Parts: structure tokens; sequence; C-alpha cells
């Protein structure tokens, strides 16, 4: 009665924890956790590491071997569309049913062979495990995190230079970790021209996330997405010569030679500007789960007005900035924002000498 | 010692908790708490309520009467005439959290030691220190402790005027912070534009309501308004509230004002009213702590003058473009974070000088 329903919450939670372990390497695939239990003991465990790699269930099955037969297989996301049939499990508990609403019902496919199925357990948590992916699936759009670095009174970088203010070493290290689980990193050409950044993940800037999993060589570099209407960023720029891909969102094709890692996407304009909504969506088709935006004032405002921001992370430095510095703060152009997907605070924490304010449209 | 030390820490903590109790009514006097222990048991407690009323030690001593003979007194501040009370009561051992801020007057402990009383100081001073930031700073430097408050949207645009765009619970919070500050400083422009009352409304408190501060004990913080030119009128709401209002003037106003209005004459400095001298003058006037409700211009002035001890920043989850822009001026003092906390849908970030 209560014994089975209370013991489920132990093992499901264990499956969620394992799923979390692939969050850095898993794109465009979702995070899935699997735990197989036989009268009181975990006979098999597994989670999804990479896109080419085996699924979580496959891993746990290989581990469990013949011990899989008896009882319960705790999963995070409905399987299939196989193994658990031949494996011989009775009972599989899936945390959530699967987004894609058409062909997304092969949960019953297991009960077809008399398995005691069941879903919905700790779904709240399993949803939060795959925000990006689940949003790309349900809606057309990737999940967007806008990062801002401002001073006490809004304002950034002391000058207009569309460069991003990187508030502290601690703030940089914090962002690295947030970058590392993001599918892609987005920026504007104006930032690349002003900062010449690498926008990669340096492994050495991660903590005990370093061990828990994500060993050195497994390091996955998020896709680098750059907006420039005009093709102002030059192939000599640091960003394109980093390991991994870097995709330019161009108003028209470039004429030059770019390293093999570079790709281009063609995006129509909208009122003299490259259309961000079409872009976002085109990145959708491209299987992009989640974007981390390192933006100047202009880009950040455009995203907010275009209603494309899911959550914004604000790093505040303990400075008040001089006469009239830039920053999204107190600057004309942004008219109908008070009247557009407004946000609410989720978390606030110290980051070295800075504070980080998490908000989300909710 | 180990038990005695832990035992001391308990009683001092209590004396600190008691001192806090009069933090709303105590100005310009410090908050002070006293616990008197007679082999194991608290035989007298007291704290300071009001400038006119008795000291914490006296209150406690009257509750202890005869029981004070034997042993220990835990005081929040070096005591004191108020030093003859303890000797007369016949206590062995007193423990003060910190010595007198004034380093001319520090020998209050020597006085008791002479009567053969076992003295000691230092215990939980960090906390005593925090209990009286302003009074302590006024004794130390010539100056009051300035708390600058700012209210803004995410994009720093000015979003805090009681139909505030910020929030209810934020107003409730601000009211609490006003209620325990000695004075509220503002500028004419704020007074002219908003016509505020700059008072504490007892109805906007909470369990502080009980904590102490009954309705009639309500002490209205001193209202201080800057106007070089004498723009504010006797008919503005600010001057008709219960309590005093003080105009920082550059030259004497000629009008008839209520008995509760004073004016302080302040010299100029490069064609503006010299803020530093104002602060000094208020210091001499015994103002412990100024809670600033100003607009951008004044906020920038105080900052550039190096006069801001801490700042309390309220942010609302709004973003703006509603020609209500601004927050700070700064025709060019830098901070470090202390506490950050939620206040309903808003956050409030406390920062201090360094
Ligand atoms: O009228 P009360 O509620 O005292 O205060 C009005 C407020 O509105 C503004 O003018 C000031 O910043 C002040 O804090």
């Amino acid at each position: 009665t209560l014994y089975i329903q209370g013991q489920d919450e132990y093992y499901m939670a264990r499956a969620l924890k394992l799923a979390q372990r692939g969050r850095f390497t898993t794109h465009p695939n979702p995070n899935v956790g699997c735990v197989i239990v036989k009268d009181g003991e975990i006979v098999g465990e597994g989670y999804h590491q990479r896109a080419g790699e085996p699924h979580a269930e496959v891993h746990a099955l290989r581990m469990a071997g013949e011990k899989a037969k008896g009882a319960t297989a705790y999963v995070t996301l409905e399987p299939c569309s196989d193994a658990l049939i031949a494996a011989g499990v009775a009972r599989v508990v899936a945390s959530m049913q699967d987004p894609n609403q058409v062909a997304g019902r092969g949960l019953y496919r297991l009960q077809q062979a008399g398995i005691d199925v069941s879903h919905g357990l700790m779904m709240s948590e399993a949803e939060q495990l795959n925000k990006g992916f689940l949003k790309r699936m349900r809606t057309g759009f990737p999940y967007i995190q806008l990062k801002l670095g401002a001073s006490l009174d809004g304002r950034t970088a002391m000058a207009s230079g569309e460069s991003q203010w990187i508030t502290s070493p601690q703030a940089r290290r914090d962002v690295q970790l947030l970058r590392a689980q993001s599918h892609a990193i987005l920026t504007s050409s104006a930032t690349v021209l002003a900062d010449d950044p690498a926008l990669t993940v340096r492994w050495s800037e991660l903590d005990e996330q370093t061990q828990a999993l994500y060993p050195q060589q497994n390091l996955r570099q998020p896709i680098r997405i750059v907006i420039d209407s005009q093709n102002r960023v030059t192939p000599v720029h640091r960003i394109v010569q980093q390991p991994g891909e870097t995709w330019f969102a161009r108003t028209q094709e470039d004429s030059r030679e770019w390293p093999e890692t570079v790709r281009t996407l063609l995006i129509p304009e909208h009122k003299g500007h490259l259309d961000l909504v079409v872009l976002m969506m085109q990145l959708g088709k491209q299987q992009i789960n989640s974007i981390w935006v390192e933006a100047g004032p202009t880009l950040a405002g455009a995203l907010l007005q275009a209603g494309l921001v899911d959550e914004l992370i604000v790093y505040i430095a303990p400075k008040l900035l001089g006469s009239d510095a830039r920053g999204l703060c107190t600057l004309p152009g942004l008219e109908k924002l008070a009247d557009a997907p407004q946000f609410k605070f989720k978390e606030i924490r110290h980051v070295g000498p800075d504070v980080c304010l998490h908000l989300v449209g909710a």
C-alpha cells in the first residue's frame, strides 16, 4: 500500500540524480535516468551521456543482466519510439510520458506484454530536468537565458561600446558552469567586434562538477551563434578558431573563406533588422534545446521586446556608474516592455563580490 | 571557564536582545540592555526606552533590589550619574560588551574595579557595535550614519508616491526602517513633486506592533528637508505632520512657520548648499541616523560627497521605458554587499561602505 509508494520516491529520485549527470554532454538529446530494482537492491543503473551513446535504459539493462527479470525499472522519461520486454521486467515506473503529442504513447506498449506500468511520479522534477528540450518539443522554440551584467543603477561597461561587462572573476566562473549545460551560446557581432571573445567553456573554471562527472576529455563546447546583419565579424576573429562549431546568422551569404567549423544560416529581415523570432525558430528546426545569451544592451532589449526570453540572469556589481553610462537601464528605444512578458524573481545569491538575480517570465 | 564562557554568552545575548527592544524610541540616546544574574537566575532585567526615562542598568537594578548584592551584571555598553548605582547595589562582577565610544571616556570600568568589582569587556562587541551603528559613529566621527535608499526596476529606471510601482510589502519594509531611524532626510524637489508626509504610520507595522512600541509611544523620526532656495511652503503636507521638520536653508526664509519647524543655516560650497557641513551640523544637533528618501539628484550628491554609510536597494521585477527614467546623477565612495533578501515580489539588497 504505502510501502511501495514511499519506496518509489527513493529510487525515482536516484534516477533523476543520474539523469542530471549528463546535462552537460547530452544535447540535442534529453536527460534520462534509469534504475533497476530487485527485492530491495539496485541491480542496474544508467543515464544518457551523449547523442550517439546508448540510452539510459540500455546502460542499466547491460548492468542488471539476468537480475532485470524480477521487478521494478525506474525511468525518467517514457522509453521506445523493446529492451525491457526481452530483459523481462515486471513493472516500469516512468516519471513523465513524453512530449512529441502524436506518436508518444508507447508507454502502454510494455503493458502489451503484461508489465505493471505507471507514470507521473515526481514529474515536476523531471520536467525541470529538461526545460530546453521539452520546450523545443512542445513549442517551436529553444529555451533562452539572457545574462546581464549591470551596476547598482543598471548601466554597463562605462561606455556605449556594445561590449558586455563581466563583473568579477567569480561571476565569470559562475557563468562558465551555466554555459556548460547550455546547448548553444548566442551573441551579436557588435560584441565580437568589441570584445573578440572565445565564448567557450574552459574546463579549469568548473568546480567539483569537474569530478561528479564531466571528465576533462568529455568536455562539450556549446554551439556558438553569432548575429550580424552585415558581415562585420572577420574570419580572423578568435571566436571562429575555437574548437567546435560557430554558426553565423547572416542577412546574406558571406564571400570569404571561413574555417570548416563555421556554418551560416540565412535569416530574413523585419523592419530593417535581422528577425529574431524567425532566427530562434530556425534554430528550433536545428534541434537547439537551449541558448545562453551573452549580449550587449541592444541585443538584450531586442530579445525582451520580441518576447523570446525565458529567464534572465542578472549579475550586479557593487558599483554605481558615472554620469550617464550605457546599460539596458535608462536608455530610449524600448517602448512597449512594461506591456510584454514580465518576470518574477526566482533566486538571489551572492557570487563573490557580486549578487546574481534569477528571474523568469512566470 | 568553558561553562562560564558559554553561560556569559547566553546572558549577554539576552542583554543584546533587550537593548534592541528600544531601537524605535531611544534616539538620541543609545540602545542599552542589562541582565542581572544571582547564582544561576535572572533577578533583574532592563533596557533603555526613551531619552527622558532611566537607563537600562537602573531599570534592572530596581527589579533586582536586594538580589543584586551577590553577583553578575551583563551590560550592553560600558555603564553611566549611573556608575554609582552598581556600586551601591553591591554587585561583584560586571561584564560590558564594549567600552564607551567617546577614547577620552573609557575608564567607566576602572571606576567599578576600584570598588573591588570584577570587570571585563569585549564579549559580543561585534553585536553591540551593530546595535548602535549611528550613535557610535556620531561619537566617533562628528557625523550621523547615513542610509541611502533607492527603488528601481531591473533596468535601474526610477520605480519607487505611495501607489508605488515597487510593492506593498516593500512599503511595509521601508516603514519599518524609517521607524527606527533618528531622522528622514529629503530634498525640496521630492517634497515639491510628491508632497509626501515623511512619517511612520503605526498601522503599517506588524508584530513589531507588540514587540514594543505601543501606539502612544510612537516617535516620529525628525523630518529634514534641503532647500537652498526656499521653495517649500508652510502649506505642504510635510510641515503639518506630528513631529519636527527642519529645513536646511542657505538663507533665512521670511514666512510664518509652525512652532515645530526649525531652520538650519548652511554655508555654500561652489554655489550649492555644502552637504558635508549640513551633516556636521546635524551631528552637533545629535542626529544619530538619517534615512534618506531623496530623488536622483540628491542621491548622487550624497554619494559623491562620500557621505553614504550604507544603501538599501529595492528592485521590482519590472522593466521600464515610461519617461519615468533615472535613479542616480553622478557628475563624475564604492560599496560591498551585506544582506540580500526578498520582500514580496521584490528584492532588497543592502550594501555598506566597505
Ligand atoms: O508620504 P510618505 O509615505 O511618508 O512618503 C512618500 C515617499 O514618496 C517620495 O516622495 C519619498 O521618497 C517618500 O519616501
